[PDB]
């Protein structure tokens, strides 16, 4: 019986653990082709079918890759009779990409010239 | 002579492309170490000397940090005399960084239970 204690006056939280946690989260939130499926719920709910014919059959991969993330959350799905939407857990996200995507897409701050094979 | 062309109307970008780009984005300013560095120097301006004492004899490190994202950009170093100051390279990622962070501090959506070993 370890008991719980619940609230105890929290504050003045770590520091390496807010970086590590953040990372966490701009490191999942990053990878490529998780991107380009978050782009694409981010545009509005769709099927796992409407999904693949967007890329080309691959409602398999979506729904793992939404089964994963579902169970770490971020997103959420809602069951409907014979039809299963997927969508991310909440705008909260959503404003961080608008800003990233937004600002990002704005210009081109960055740059990645072609480096030699030699480099 | 492979010569320019400049500007020709551009639109319509690729989505792939947005994908990868931010997820590069969102990979680098990831990593936790990476993070706490960033995490300092938004706090406001201070050289190696001082960055090193809140942690702890790391100057070196910060430096090399630095240097490397100087040359990806990202970030900006002002050489002063016999000091220099490293900075973000603007409020951008600052922005981006506040909204997460805030975000992310605000509550606690996300959870990590102390899974078993044979997990």
């Amino acid at each position: 019986g370890h008991g719980v204690e619940g609230r105890n006056r929290p504050s003045a939280p770590l520091d390496s653990q807010a970086a590590a946690q953040v990372a966490s989260t701009l490191q999942a939130l990053a990878t490529p082709s998780r991107l380009m499926i978050l782009t694409q719920l981010r545009n509005g709910p769709l099927p796992v079918t409407d999904l693949a014919e967007a890329i080309g059959m691959e409602q398999s991969a979506v729904s793992h890759q939404l089964r994963v993330l579902r169970n770490l959350g971020l997103v959420v799905g809602d069951r409907a009779g014979r039809s299963i939407v997927y969508s991310l857990y909440d705008t909260h996200v959503a404003q961080l990409l608008d800003e990233a995507i937004y600002h990002s897409e704005h210009l081109h701050l960055g740059l990645s010239d072609r480096h030699p094979s030699a480099g």
